[PDB]
């Protein structure tokens, strides 16, 4: 039993959160120091960036954020709470860059901070433990009036979005055990600093998923200089930018890199429209795909078939089969399990479920994971394997020389190892692209923000080794895939 781990550090969806910026803007400073039109302008800019309106009742911990006009949260405090509340608090504070100590306490290890918790969280605390709320207030958590909150929804203070940060995370993820690194770039050109009197500076920006050629011209040679073994897997997705679905840009990063003596080893390829139930998908038309295949074959790049849906299973195993065989064996597949998908009827325009794990069953799996019992967990595993099994069998039957991996969205990654071994898969993918958390038994609630994709790689490797599995390295993977 040999598996290879894929690291996916960036992706399309999550965003970077600067743990040192303000996370609360009181309405009084905003309305107080701007004309109604520029006040409405900033407020609109903040909402776009994910800031949300909150009433009075929040608590703010501010230290050293002086704009004139305890960094501890101990385990016994979290232990006073239900597991759900403790988890909300731990996730919120680790999103803000607090860490879990070896004793299971939360700790902020810097001298300045501006960290806010919403009225709904505080009300929940007041109801479970008035003594805790008093303890927080004694530690310097102060009552707030209405204003604006940066939740950090799908955010992480460890998300790499620049060539330097991405190179570094790629290197750490490889040294932690990953053989393949799947990459995205982000467009950071719309970043503005908004200055608010009494508060300081808040930076806004979309961090939009986008193929950025200059970023790759930097990242690709930078990675290969330090870790020439790296098997780079470049995203060709235009999620977010659905107008670019036919564009040459979706293969322009897949070139021979002079500094490196090679084209990227791997690139994603989805042989059908990808229509997220959550919204924001992108087309992959037959004429576009023909051009992608011609190009991969020319520059020596192996497609990774992204199995988002049944349309793709069907297309890959019939029409595109010979093209996939031509681009090199083994043929590579990634099961995008747990992400709900539509298929659209082109004649009527109606959509129907086309997910690998049927939405109803995925919904059932998600509720089982929230019972958080071993019994429920077994059930969840059963259900996932049951949905995915025929897909895996179909792929195996059509491509006897193939490697299949699996990913799962954050709150489902507890299933990864069991499902992958249960299905006989060849590899597992983890990373901030898919999930932002790790389990940590030391802390109440047992869940916190991952310190990076490297950490998730390290945990999955560890769990795999204790199942007796063997982990392949990048050199082994490269040799055994002929890439
Ligand atoms: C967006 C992202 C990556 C966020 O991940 P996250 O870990 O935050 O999970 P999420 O479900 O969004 O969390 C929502 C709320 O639940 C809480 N929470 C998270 N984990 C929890 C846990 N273990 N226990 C209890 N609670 C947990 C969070 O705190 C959060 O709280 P709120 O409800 O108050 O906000 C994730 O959501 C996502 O979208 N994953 C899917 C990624 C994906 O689509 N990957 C496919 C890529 S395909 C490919 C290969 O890249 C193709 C190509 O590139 O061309
Ligand atoms: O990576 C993804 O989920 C995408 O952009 O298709
Ligand atoms: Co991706």
């Amino acid at each position: 039993t040999s598996l290879y781990i894929t690291a996916a550090p960036i992706g399309a969806v999550p965003k970077f959160l600067d743990p040192f910026e303000a996370t609360f803007i009181p309405s009084f400073l905003l309305e107080g120091f701007f004309d109604a039109d520029r006040c409405a302008s900033i407020a609109a800019d903040l909402k776009t960036d994910g800031w949300e309106v909150v009433p009075a009742g929040g608590r703010l911990l501010q230290v050293g954020h002086a704009q004139p006009i305890a960094a501890h949260f101990p385990k016994p405090w979290l232990a006073a709470l239900s597991n759900k509340l403790a988890r909300r608090i731990v996730l919120q504070l680790t999103t803000y860059g607090w860490i879990v100590s070896e004793q299971g306490d939360l700790l902020w290890e810097h001298e300045r901070q501006h960290h806010y918790l919403p009225p709904a969280l505080i009300e929940a605390i007041e109801k479970e433990s008035p003594a805790l709320l008093k303890n927080m207030e004694e530690a310097g958590w102060i009552a707030c009036a209405a204003g604006y909150w940066q939740a950090g929804k799908a955010r992480s203070p460890y998300l790499p979005i620049t060539p330097e940060a991405i190179t570094e995370e790629t290197i750490r993820s490889m040294r932690a055990g990953a053989a393949v690194v799947h990459l995205h770039t982000r467009d950071l050109s719309d970043r503005r600093r908004i200055e608010i009197p009494g508060l300081g500076v808040v930076t806004v920006g979309s961090q939009r998923n986008q193929i950025v050629l200059d970023d790759y011209d930097a990242i690709v040679p930078m990675v290969k200089k330090r870790e020439p073994a790296a098997i780079l897997n470049l995203s060709t997705s235009v999620r977010g930018d659905r107008h670019g679905a036919r564009s040459k840009l979706r293969r322009a990063h897949l070139k021979f890199y002079d500094d490196v003596g090679s084209a990227p080893e791997v690139a994603s390829l989805s042989p059908a429209a990808v229509v997220f139930q959550g919204g924001g998908g992108y087309d992959n038309a037959p004429d576009f795909l023909d051009a992608q295949f011609d190009h991969f074959e020319r520059v020596g790049t192996r497609p990774e078939v992204e199995v988002f849906n049944h349309a793709i299973v069907d297309n890959a195993t019939s029409l595109y089969r010979d093209r996939l065989l031509r681009t090199g064996k083994p043929v590579l597949f990634m099961l995008v399990a747990g992400v709900d998908q539509y298929r659209r009827d082109p004649i009527t325009g109606e959509v129907e479920d086309d997910s690998l794990i049927a939405r109803v069953v995925r919904e059932e799996i998600s509720s089982l994971l929230a019972d958080e019992s071993a019994d429920s967990h077994r059930r969840a595993v059963e259900l996932a394997i049951g949905q995915l099994r025929p897909v895996v069998e179909r792929l195996r039957a059509s491509f006897p020389v193939s490697k299949i991996s699996i990913l799962l969205p954050g709150p489902m990654q507890n299933l990864l190892v069991d499902v992958a071994l249960g299905l006989g898969l060849d590899g597992i993918r983890v990373g901030l692209e898919d999930g932002l958390t790790v389990n940590d038994a030391r802390v109440p609630g047992g869940v916190r923000k991952a310190r990076g994709t490297w950490e998730q790689v390290s945990l999955v490797r560890e769990e795999l080794l204790g199942r007796g599995a063997t982990i392949l390295t990048a050199a082994q993977v490269r040799d055994m895939f002929g890439l």
